[PDB]
């Protein structure tokens, strides 16, 4: 009976042994955008219709987490400009929940600045998200504080793991988490090592991009997954694209169709190595095609 079926704790039905890296994840673009209404604002900047609690009731075990200091003590979510109206408090309340009610998954949860800190605001975004959220007493135990750079998935079974997209930090636990972070090359395919040069990184962010080269970035760092037996090796790649004015366009016509398109190229290559594919709209179904989390999630042994 395949994983698909079970996706509120595939993970638990996998090998411990096997390094987060390995594992074929689902991942959310911009996790929190769900809670947009406005017609004209969710053409560009609303990438999800399911919460927190249900996408990964949904089986996606990556969400991009992108924020804005409001205070010297709280991280609003957003799509850039655009609030999402949301503290990152109620994702992270939304996390621990779960991992309780299923204590053998793992969450990597992405963490960005997108968008610049209130007048009133003291500190820094990453000395904000440090020092209250990421060892606030009220998550111990939740967030991964070890120190292996490449954690197995039995070392972060009910955490959650730091992927660092801040800049430099002083958190010692996570991808990027040092002093040096991320080099993320803007609308583009890179590579760049990462946690010391312990990781080497791998990306296709082309979010910039049409259609067709969007489908064949995508396509082309998938089957490097295909091939590549490293677990030094770490694979994300954003199915999502940045929409256009209009709403033609948006975000979610895109998704409908390169979601699908995606799906069923993973399906045909049977249970292969794919690497952590980030897409638009998760857990949204169109009869007839196959869907982009399940096929993600089917293709872990
Ligand atoms: O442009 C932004 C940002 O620069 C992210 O790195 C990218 O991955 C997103 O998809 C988004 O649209």
């Amino acid at each position: 009976d395949s994983l698909s079926k079970s996706p509120e704790n595939w993970m638990s039905k996998l090998d411990d042994g096997k390094h987060l890296t390995e594992i074929n994840i689902p991942g959310s673009h911009d996790s929190g955008s769900f809670t947009l209404k406005d017609p004209v604002k969710s053409v560009w900047a609303k990438t999800q219709d399911k919460d927190y609690l249900t996408q990964m009731k949904s089986g996606v075990r990556f969400f991009d987490i992108r924020g804005r200091a409001s205070a010297d003590n709280m991280i609003s979510v957003h799509h850039g400009m655009v609030y999402l109206h949301h503290e990152l408090g109620k994702f992270l309340d939304d996390a621990k929940y779960y991992l309780s009610a299923y204590p053998n998954e793992t969450i990597v949860m992405s963490m960005k600045k997108d968008y610049d800190s209130d007048s009133k605001v003291t500190k820094t975004f990453e000395e904000i998200f440090r020092e209250y959220y990421y060892n606030n007493p009220q998550y111990q135990n939740l967030f991964y504080t070890g120190s292996n750079a490449n954690p197995t998935l039995k070392e972060t079974k009910g955490k959650i793991v730091l992927f660092n997209r801040m800049g430099g930090t002083y958190i010692k636990s996570g991808y990027g988490a040092d002093t040096s972070g991320i080099q993320w090359a803007d609308n583009a395919t890179f590579e760049t090592k990462i946690n010391n040069g312990s990781l080497n990184l791998k990306v296709q962010d082309e979010y910039k991009d049409y259609y067709d080269k969007k489908v064949e970035a995508v396509k082309n760092l998938l089957a490097k997954a295909k091939t590549d037996s490293n677990k030094d090796n770490v694979y994300v790649n954003f199915l999502s694209v940045a929409s256009g004015g209009s709403a033609f366009n948006s975000t979610y016509n895109y998704a409908s169709h390169i979601n699908p398109e995606i799906a069923k190229t993973i399906k045909a290559n049977g249970k292969a190595r794919t690497g952590w594919l980030i897409v638009d709209y998760a857990g949204y179904t169109w009869p007839g095609y196959d869907d982009i989390v399940s096929e993600i999630i089917d293709s872990n042994k």
